[PDB]
């Protein structure tokens, strides 16, 4: 495959700045045209509860949504919350290769 994803993980017990940092190379990798797979493991005790991690990462896309676009929406699949993001300079078609 052509195309390079770069899957960020994070925690539902995470810190903010860590949060913020993350986001951060999140879009940079956007720019440069790859995807980003924001992926959530329950730590333990919030395994009980799928949401936590939802809404952990509709957080991550309310920050990013300025330059993402949303592949599909956060959901428990495997122990793990995922949500993908689209980088916005897709479409290009003629836009690779100088």
């Amino acid at each position: 495959k052509v195309i390079d994803i770069k899957e960020i993980k994070l925690s539902v017990k995470i810190a903010q700045n860590d949060i913020n940092y993350k986001v951060k190379h999140a879009l940079e990798f956007l720019e440069q045209g790859k995807h980003v797979r924001f992926r959530v493991f329950l730590k333990g005790r919030e395994m009980a509860t799928p949401e936590a991690g939802v809404a952990l990462l509709e957080k991550i896309w309310t920050m990013i949504e300025n330059e993402a676009n949303r592949d599909k929406e956060p959901n428990f699949e495997g122990r793990y919350v995922n949500m993908l993001v689209t980088p916005k300079k897709a479409e290009g078609h003629h836009h690779h290769h100088h």
